[PDB]
């Protein structure tokens, strides 16, 4: 849905995620819970964190974001054809869990803030604008599967 060219800006920003994945979930949960920090009560596990540095400490957390990235790199690599990747993630996050897609949102924007602060050489606003795009599409089709199997995403 995104052009051969969006799809590469994506793609060379994400080679940049890669070389650290652990450090980028660390930063971008972090930053969901900063920013948002209703979020992280749909972390019972990650409660008796109270500072950015137990946080960065938490093996666990950094486990967590390494798994959700590992997960969005696998989608992205699809470039678009990423049903068989998109569908157990959705139920992973409806039947089990309960994310609205408000929250998939937010994450995105986490995503979006750290990369870019990271990264501006490699993350202008063409790659930016090419990234929002390959969010808003994995945003849009998780929402259509978490309607089919009954869970509107509130
Ligand atoms: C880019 C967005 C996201 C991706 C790619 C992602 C991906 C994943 C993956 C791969 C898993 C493990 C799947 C499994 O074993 O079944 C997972 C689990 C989970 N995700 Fe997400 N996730 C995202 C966003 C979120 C957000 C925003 C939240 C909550 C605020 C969330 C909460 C969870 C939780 C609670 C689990 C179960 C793990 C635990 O209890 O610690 N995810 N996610």
């Amino acid at each position: 849905v995104l052009s051969e060219g969006e799809w590469q800006l994506v793609l060379h920003v994400w080679a940049k995620v890669e070389a650290d994945v652990a450090g980028h979930g660390q930063d971008i949960l972090i930053r969901l819970f900063k920013s948002h920090p209703e979020t992280l009560e749909k972390f019972d596990r990650f409660k008796h964190l109270k500072t950015e540095a137990e946080m960065k400490a938490s093996e666990d957390l950094k486990k967590v974001g390494v798994t959700a990235l590992t997960a969005l790199g696998a989608i992205l690599k699809k470039k678009g054809h990423h049903e068989a990747e998109l569908k157990p993630l959705a139920q992973s996050h409806a039947t089990k869990h309960k994310i609205p897609i408000k929250y998939l949102e937010f994450i995105s924007e986490a995503i979006i803030h750290v990369l870019h602060s990271r990264h501006p050489g490699d993350f202008g606003a063409d790659a930016q604008g090419a990234m929002n795009k390959a969010l808003e599409l994995f945003r849009k089709d998780i929402a259509a599967k978490y309607k089919e199997l009954g869970y509107q995403g509130g």
